[PDB]
């Protein structure tokens, strides 16, 4: 039985509003309702992995797992295996996979982050799961961020705390946060960003939604505007939104948005908003295609509608050769030519690089670079032709061209990373000098750039 080179992944996010679900939730897992929906001809075809994120979840883990497994068995006639379940307060993540994948999945990690301080610590935060699927690392984050239209900057702060402190994936990747640890990272939840229009415009917004005219609402969505201004979710993708706002509904119908201020809301307005979202970030030049992004219309126990997204995702096989794993493949090498880092720092420490990759036996430290002053104020760290030649464990081009090199630039004085990025080895040519580039981030914000040339030697 051949190892897959693609899988499909279901992502669900639902703020359940502290209510039990209705008897039937199959529409969610079938990607049926509003938006980019899944073709009826696929309804019996199971996804490889289902990742369910809930917020305000009133159920026990056992109670929700039974509902989810029942739901999938009714759709697919497959009994899914539980990969992981993790709950923080009423924020939960469940990962289910087809039984045929049980031996393909390993290195399962879970963690949570509690956001806020004192008053604002005790119900918001995130849970996450990561694992390896054959040679491919997968990460999943379900976050419930701060509520309220006038708290976008708190949400952004909650995002940075979660990506700094959530401890998933390979702990040896010490300079790297979750935004660099995975081939594919999915981040979803009740992110709680709102449509920023005046309160007086509530009925006008409702009208627009009834006309399925979302453009003038999406142009005020705080998540899209904060992402455009590089305030949050830098280097993440989101499919185009073509479904109505998923919050805030009267329960037991979807005919009414409940937006007016009430004692129950802390006298806050809840204008119709796209609170419930799925974003992703995959390594450069890895296949990832969104095949659905939408909301259900028939699950009405909460003041939010469930959101679904599905993905095709490239995966690779657990490569063995006669050499690697457990030795080098002398035939293989990676050379960096004429490389330099451009950093936004005011610091004047010397810097060195670390190269990390599962195609290396262990990470590689460079010599210190040569600091120059750039034209428009910046620090340029030149490495020239000084960088160590990297010796991959396997030289077969079918393996090596699918790998990635994570780069950290670290201060010699503190050994702290000032920037992290990722280079694909999926090159147009081998034995040929080719341009490479990555932005560098630290704590998920832009700190610089790394560019130069690469020369990759494979066994072919
Ligand atoms: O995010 C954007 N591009 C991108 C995404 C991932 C990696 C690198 C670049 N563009 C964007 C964002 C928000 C509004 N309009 C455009």
């Amino acid at each position: 039985q051949p190892e897959p080179d693609m899988i499909t992944i279901f992502i669900g996010t639902w703020n359940m509003g502290n209510a039990p679900p209705p008897k039937k939730i199959t529409s969610w897992f079938l990607s049926k309702g509003q938006g980019k929906t899944r073709d009826d001809s696929a309804d019996y075809i199971p996804h490889d992995i289902y990742v369910i994120g809930t917020q305000e979840d009133p159920l026990s883990e056992k109670e929700w797992l039974e509902i989810l497994k029942h739901s999938l068995q009714e759709i697919t006639s497959v009994t899914f295996k539980t990969v992981a379940i993790h709950t923080l307060w009423n924020i939960r993540i469940v990962v289910l996979a087809k039984p045929e994948h049980e031996n393909r999945i390993s290195h399962i990690c879970t963690d949570n982050v509690k956001t806020g301080i004192a008053n604002t610590l005790g119900n918001k935060g995130a849970v996450g799961v990561s694992f390896m699927f054959n040679g491919t690392s997968l990460g999943f984050v379900n976050s419930h961020l701060t509520s309220g239209s006038e708290k976008k900057l708190r949400r952004n702060q909650n995002y940075m705390n979660i990506l700094r402190f959530l401890a998933l994936g390979d702990k040896k990747l010490s300079p790297f946060n979750i935004t660099h640890r995975f081939t594919h990272l999915f981040w979803f939840g009740d992110l709680n960003y709102r449509v920023d229009l005046p309160t007086w415009e509530a009925e006008t917004i409702i009208q627009k939604i009834k006309q399925q005219q979302y453009a003038d609402l999406l142009s005020h969505d705080q998540l899209l505007t904060e992402r455009r201004e590089q305030k949050v979710f830098l280097h993440f993708e989101e499919e185009e939104i073509t479904f109505a706002p998923t919050y805030r509904f009267e329960r037991l119908t979807r005919d009414k948005y409940a937006y007016t201020k009430q004692k129950a809301t802390g006298m806050k307005y809840n204008l119709p908003s796209w609170c419930d979202r799925v974003l992703w970030k995959s390594y450069p030049l890895v296949h990832v295609v969104c095949q659905s992004y939408g909301s259900t219309s028939d699950i009405m126990t909460s003041d939010h509608s469930p959101v679904f997204a599905t993905f095709e995702a490239g995966v690779t096989s657990q490569f063995v050769s006669k050499n690697g794993p457990g030795t080098v493949d002398s035939q293989g090498q990676i050379e960096f030519l004429r490389c330099y880092a451009t950093l936004k720092t005011k610091s004047q420490t010397k810097f060195y690089l670390e190269f990390h990759s599962s195609c290396l036996e262990s990470f590689v430290k460079s010599q210190e670079g040569e600091n120059e002053e750039g034209s428009e104020g910046e620090l340029v760290v030149k490495f020239g032709e000084t960088l160590p030649k990297l010796k991959p464990i396997i030289s077969d081009p079918e393996y090596l061209l699918d790998q990635h090199i994570l780069i950290s630039i670290k201060s010699s004085d503190s050994d702290e990373s000032y920037g992290e990025g990722c280079i694909a080895l999926r090159l147009e040519a081998t034995e040929t000098q080719l341009p490479i580039y990555t932005p560098l981030t630290h704590h998920g914000e832009l700190t610089g750039h790394f560019q130069g040339e690469i020369k990759l030697q494979t066994s072919q």
